[PDB]
């Protein structure tokens, strides 16, 4: 009350007060010095200190971001000089996404530990600036962890080479996630969010009342809405105090929470945001009596939309586990859109309720057909699949980008096409939502397609829908081939696999900005004669070398196929 930074500082501790604070700064400056920040965030914790005893010492009394901006702007800048609560909004939108950015390490563990830690913060926070500050200092003390299992044995890289990527991948996919929860809070407000985390929510939790769970999402998104506001220490505190309570009444949400509830701090609160669904229970009306059969739908639905639809949308939610939490998004839209136009008559919405067989349908069948051809080139051929389908639907777009997504689209089938079928489109298009909005994020900052910005501005569920039924752009007026992105190099056959899929992927890109409208076959042959290229060239030993014969070879026939 009387002093915030005081209460942040009493309410969370020293340590993860201290990390926070690093965060904070890596994430909204990213640009600067290591220790630079280390400095910064040594003095603000010392000050919080003193005035956690001493509350009353000057300045101690200022909210928050009064000091932590002036903070910033002491740091060597028109931005600094709006000191309003706009300070943030500057600060906040100058925070770049896509930022450039590439026993030894141990020994350095035992001799400053808290230092070594610090800078897997300050790295992961600069390269991610809208990260789960919380789930950082999760996966800094199980980056704690891994050199204390592996660093003290025989063997290292062996121990320390799968583990560090297994953390890796699940920090970018956390990353990719609180991306999108933000996106929505701030892009497009309270309320898209406030109905995404009740069918998320839903899902996960059936036995819990609609009101149990209506806090439980009241209050998350007060956590998430501080926290990707730059508000860190109160998303952190907030979460553990949300933890606290879910772990309390469990047995009135769900059954599962008492594995999560005996861990020690941010462990719980981890486990719980990926503990599973409790069983539903039914018995469960039909759910037409109420919402379809009845009279009264639209006398109930007027005096309180929201907790209406909202209510339609949890007891939608539970009932189907199997349905994208984007999908009953749709299902809730088109349900409150007739009922807009059915109510101001029962006669009706007596049929709204199977208009949601083709929005149900749609992505269904994309799902089985996508995963289809999955199970036939794998991974890599799925994502030169989708490569291609993506650059002739959004052929301005940048390259590397237009790769990168891909590329991550691509994985979703590698995460969730193996599972059982009945699972299929839950997944997959819960992480298309994150791996979408990416292609987005990227693209706003520098936006060169219309149909790509509209379709991720207009609606934040109907994103997928739009990107899926986007057709071959015509509009767009093909290059010329330039023979530089075709001029090669020996290290071509020396480079790793992984980082040569790449190089061959970009090409790709590449030869549709060339051709868009190409087909099937006619990119087959030029991929089989790149690799024909490849494989006499980088055999021929004495190169490259042969290389120099790169175009009249390759592109002279390449360029025939291609019409």
């Amino acid at each position: 009350y009387k002093s915030e930074i005081a209460h942040r500082y009493n309410d969370l501790g020293e340590e993860h007060f201290r990390g926070l604070v690093l965060v904070a700064f890596s994430q909204y400056l990213q640009q600067c010095p290591f220790e630079d920040h280390v400095k910064l965030a040594k003095e603000v914790t010392e000050f919080a200190k003193a005035c956690a005893a001493e509350e009353s010492g000057a300045n101690c009394d200022k909210s928050l971001h009064t000091l932590f901006g002036d903070k910033l702007c002491t740091v060597a800048a028109d931005c600094c000089e709006k000191q309003e609560p706009d300070r943030n909004e500057c600060f906040l939108a100058h925070k770049d996404d896509n930022p450039g950015f590439p026993d030894a390490l141990c020994a350095a563990f035992q001799d400053n530990e808290q230092l070594f830690l610090g800078k897997y913060l300050y790295e992961i926070a600069r390269r991610h600036p809208y990260f789960y500050a919380p789930e950082l200092l999760y996966y800094a003390q199980q980056y704690k962890g891994v050199f204390a299992e592996c660093c003290q044995a025989a063997d290292k890289a062996a121990c320390l080479g799968p583990k560090i990527e297994a953390l890796r991948e699940k920090v970018l996919l956390s990353s990719a996630k609180e991306r999108f929860k933000c996106a929505s809070l701030q892009k497009f407000g309270d309320r898209a969010f406030k109905a995404w985390s009740v069918a998320r929510l839903s899902q996960r939790f059936p036995k819990a009342d609609f009101a149990e769970i209506s806090k439980v999402v009241t209050d998350l998104t007060k956590v998430h809405k501080e926290c990707c506001h730059g508000d860190l220490l109160e998303c952190a505190d907030d979460r553990a105090d949300l933890a606290k309570y879910m772990c309390e009444n469990q047995d009135s949400i769900s059954t599962k929470l008492k594995e999560c509830c005996d861990k020690p701090v941010l462990e719980k609160s981890q486990c719980l945001a990926e503990v599973e669904r409790d069983e539903l229970p039914g018995d469960l009306p039909s759910l037409a009596a109420d919402f379809v059969e009845d009279k009264e739908v639209c006398k109930n639905y007027q005096e309180a939309k929201d907790v209406f639809l909202g209510t339609f949308l949890y007891e939608y939610a539970r009932r189907h586990p199997e349905y994208s939490v984007s999908l009953l998004l749709r299902l809730a839209k088109e349900y409150e859109a007739t009922l807009e136009k059915c109510c101001a008559p029962p006669t009706c919405y007596a049929k709204v309720l199977d208009e949601f067989k083709p929005l149900v349908d749609e992505p269904q069948n994309l799902v089985k057909t996508n995963c289809e051809l999955f199970e036939k080139l794998g991974e890599y051929g799925f994502q030169n699949a989708l490569l291609v389908r993506y650059t002739k639907k959004a052929p301005q777009v940048s390259t590397p980008t237009l790769v990168e997504v891909s590329r991550k689209l691509g994985k979703v089938g590698t995460k969730c096409c193996k599972k059982p079928e009945s699972e299929r489109m839950s997944c997959a298009e819960d992480f298309l939502s994150v791996v979408l909005n990416r292609l987005c994020v990227l693209h706003e900052k520098t936006p060169v397609s219309e149909r790509v910005t509209k379709c991720c501005s207009e609606s934040l569920v109907n994103r997928r829908p739009c990107f899926s039924g986007l057709e071959v752009d015509e509009t767009y007026v093909p290059k010329e081939f330039n023979a530089e992105t075709f001029t090669f190099h020996a290290d071509l056959c020396t480079l790793p696999e992984a980082e040569k899929q790449v190089k061959k992927q970009t090409a790709l890109v590449e030869l549709l900005k060339h051709k868009p409208k190409a087909t099937d076959e006619q990119l087959k042959t030029v991929m089989g004669d790149f690799g024909a290229f490849v494989e006499k060239c980088c055999a021929a030993e004495n190169k490259e070398g042969c290389f120099s014969e790169e175009g009249p070879k390759l592109v002279a026939a390449a360029q025939a196929a291609l019409v």
